[PDB]
């Protein structure tokens, strides 16, 4: 299959390694690619100063299309381990602020994965605002009394205006500002609306707007103006509905509900309740995650969920492992899936699908990773499960098999 | 009657107030006279004193120690139409913690009758919430238009201005926000935290998101850690517990897997938006306690954890028949009272707060509950209304069953 143009950018450890052999025994035996490769890999980050890191986002604005794979965010351990100049910021807040956009997440369900939380029949899907807010923010610390201010000058000429944050008098602490942009909150809007209508699903917004008067008060009064204004009467054809909650309301209805909605989250809230929602469902890693940016056809998709270090430590020192490479599969996938919106691509569009569909029915089918295995009869309990090796060549098989009768 | 003692009473707004009343009609007064100095936090209330009754109850909970609360509207631009406010107020709960600072415990109250929708929580978890700062004392303001947003740090020693650019707003407007912590309330929110977990016996955790925010979350992180090397390591491994930091959302994964049994250190944000999770996990908003422990170790402000349930009081209003769960609020009192006890050396007090305590829960686990609970037993979907008790059915119950405890004392 000519699949044509996808900005691929390389990862660190672990998925570094499922992400070539998800090339070479899954994508490339089947599709031939313009890949626009970019090696985000930590060691190479830092020899380019991240500056890679810039060039690959770039690259996805000009072609529309990239997958990721899971990086490093270095801490101070990390600038040690490799001697880095920087402890360079995470890139994928990089990739995100240089896009913008939602990214969507959701679990992926298999029939033999029990839950934690019971009642999740239906997926949850969160919108997560990919711009701004802490991610984008200025944070630093206060070593002593003084005076911490806010200042907003506007460009036309109208008086500045300076606002206490705080008067240290006795001693120092930490202070930090933060902001969002009307534009980028009004495509966060957008994308949460049709997205629902997509799904056939309601939309919940949550914010702490009773809290964060201004700051947040903006995000519910867009949402609502967009609402009232261009997509209630779409809504009620559909027999759906949209509201705002309180993010503390809404993280206890969302765990007592039956799943089957659209959950728009600022970026914070996003980043933190899609892995609580995602280890509800079953498993941490058994999730996908697509930017999509406001043009409606540039997207990101990703495997969110970091490296496997110590699957990593063991693959080095030659003991076998066991790595769950279904989100890399499903960056793929997803990735490939939009490849073929874009450019009218039949049979790419099969094969994403089909692929997804050989990832659930094999593990489904009773052959899985450790991950899973544990997941169905606890850690403490090789028979059960296949190494990283075996779990892919299987795949393989069921693919091709798959594929062959068509 | 009782001898019950000097008591801050701060009455709420919507379906909390009318539950505040019913308890002290049905459970408190009938057993226990009190010298209540009672604050009247209503929004309307509020509204006409300028919030200032809420800055005064804040004060005499320093005189009198014992503060009990009920849910109170923090307004935002729909309650000032509503309610036609001079202002939009301030929540009152920022303002009393701001005030008193120290930090909140929050805990699920749990019944042997009641599922979880969490599978595994089969210890209980409990989050020490922050009190004080970061979005409860921020200053946030709407961008108009482009321009030129920066934060600046002015030493009051004459050293170095410094300047931070937060954004220059090129094509139209946005909103911005600054936000601060303070060392000492940092300090004592760590001791209040490794001090619960050697109490309880459990390992400690403590959420941030250090690897964004390197300055402003490491500043927790570090400072809990020194306190945590310097003055509670060999504590901790004396009971054979630990303590470890964790990034928030690696924490809120972890959680939900876990058993639970472990104390779980909360920012000020993520305790707000966690407790609900948790309670929830554990069957509902209503069965948790939240105490405020001030650093005093003498001072405390006990309060049901949920807001004032708005929802169920439109239908209140409309003479329907609503079933609330109100356990949550008489914890309020039985928490508070059991303190007011302590203090005073009031056996009698003391054991009537336990009792009410244990009234509550064996209620729940004869099978006499609200709708709230009835759901965790038969998904909501299935429930009749033969299989739970209206909000005032339930308190008449809460009432018998307590009268009769008490009789064979
Ligand atoms: N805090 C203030 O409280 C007001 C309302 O805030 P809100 O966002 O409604 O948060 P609330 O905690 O007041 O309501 C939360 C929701 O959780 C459930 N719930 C909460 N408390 C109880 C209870 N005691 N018994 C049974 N179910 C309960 C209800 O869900 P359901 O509606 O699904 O029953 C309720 O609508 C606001 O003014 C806010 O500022
Ligand atoms: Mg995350
Ligand atoms: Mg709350």
């Amino acid at each position: 299959i000519s699949g044509g143009s996808v900005v691929e950018m390389q990862g660190d450890e672990m998925t570094r390694i499922i992400w070539e052999l998800i090339k070479e025994k899954l994508i490339f035996p089947y599709v031939e690619l313009d890949l626009h490769s970019y090696d985000l890999g930590i060691e190479n980050r830092d020899a380019t100063n991240d500056q890679v890191t810039k060039d690959a986002a770039e690259a996805i604005k000009k072609h529309n299309v990239g997958v990721k794979c899971a990086t490093i965010t270095p801490d101070e351990k990390r600038v040690e381990e490799f001697k880095l100049k920087q402890m360079w910021k995470s890139p994928n807040g990089t990739i995100r602020n240089i896009l913008g956009g939602t990214v969507f997440r959701e679990a992926i369900i298999c029939k033999n994965i029990p839950r934690l939380v019971s009642g999740w029949v239906k997926p949850i899907i969160i919108g997560r605002h990919a711009y701004g807010d802490q991610y984008r923010a200025t944070d630093f610390v206060v070593p002593g009394p003084g005076k911490v201010e806010i200042t907003y000058t506007p460009s036309d000429g109208t008086q500045k205006v300076t606002y206490l944050v705080h008067n240290f008098e006795e001693g120092g602490g930490v202070a930090m500002g933060m902001y969002n942009q009307d534009k980028s909150i009004e495509d966060f809007a957008h994308s949460s609306f049709q997205m629902a209508l997509s799904k056939g699903w309601p939309l919940y917004l949550s914010t702490k707007n009773t809290i964060l008067k201004k700051y947040d008060g903006r995000f519910k009064d867009i949402f609502q103006e967009i609402y009232d204004k261009q997509y209630k009467s779409q809504f009620e054809a559909q027999k759906i509905w949209y509201e705002h909650r309180l993010i503390d309301d809404m993280v206890a209805q969302a765990m007592k509900s039956e799943g089957g909605f659209i959950w728009a989250c600022k970026n914070y809230d996003g980043d933190v309740q899609s892995d609580s929602v995602a280890q509800g469902y079953g498993s941490l890693g058994m999730m996908t995650s697509v930017l999509v940016c406001p043009d409606g056809k540039t997207v990101e998709a990703e495997a969110a969920h970091g490296t496997v270090t110590r699957h990593y430590r063991m693959y080095q020192k030659g003991q076998e492992t066991s790595t769950n490479p279904i989100a890399s599969i499903f960056a793929w996938t997803r990735g490939l899936a939009h490849r073929a919106k874009l450019d009218n691509n039949k049979e790419l569009a099969f094969f994403a699908n089909a692929l997804e569909e050989v990832s659930i029915e094999t593990i489904e089918a009773g052959f899985m990773t450790k991950d899973l295995a544990a997941c169905i009869k606890g850690l403490p309990n090789r028979s059960d499960y296949l190494n990283t090796f075996e779990f892919m060549d299987k795949l393989g098989e069921n693919l091709k098999i798959k594929l062959a009768q068509a």
